[PDB]
């Protein structure tokens, strides 16, 4: 039903972008308002917080999102914990973006429910179009 992504990068804020392109509402939270300002355009609400801290997810109400997803950058420890302090939270689902073989495989027994490899998924989904191109 809901969704929020954490992590305005290139590929958070750009899952943020379509969602709000495709007429669903977002929650989208960054730590540095620049990030946070960039996207209150697209997000039917855009907030500052740090999601590796316990109480400003509450404040967040993240509680209650079916889906969440943590696009966080070159920081894999907030990344780690958060999907970890969130995944206490029982949100049903979590994806989170990867780009170690470590990350992923810690993310891949802390419980995330969806690992991303953008430049290796995004290579899969190339192949797969070029096959279809005839
Ligand atoms: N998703 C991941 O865990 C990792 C990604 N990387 C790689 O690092 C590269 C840099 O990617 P970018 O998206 O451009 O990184 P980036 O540093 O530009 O952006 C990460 C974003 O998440 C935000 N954020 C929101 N809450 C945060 C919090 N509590 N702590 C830290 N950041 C918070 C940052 O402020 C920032 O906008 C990527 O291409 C990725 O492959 C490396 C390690 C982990």
């Amino acid at each position: 039903k809901q969704f929020a992504v954490i992590g305005l990068g290139r590929f958070g804020g750009s899952i943020v972008k379509e969602l709000h392109r495709m007429g669903h509402e977002v929650l989208a939270v960054d730590i540095n308002e620049e990030k946070v300002n960039a996207y209150a355009s697209y997000a039917t609400h855009a907030v500052i917080a740090n999601a590796t801290e316990e109480n400003e997810l509450l404040s967040l109400g993240i509680r209650n999102f079916e889906y969440v997803i943590v696009a966080i950058g070159a920081n894999i420890q907030a990344s780690t914990l958060t999907t970890l302090l969130l995944k206490e939270l029982d949100i049903p689902n979590i994806w989170v973006k990867a780009q170690n073989y470590y990350h992923h495989k810690v993310l891949e027994k802390i419980g995330a429910d969806r690992i991303i490899h953008p430049e290796k998924d995004m290579g899969v989904k190339i192949a797969q179009s070029l096959s279809d191109e005839n």
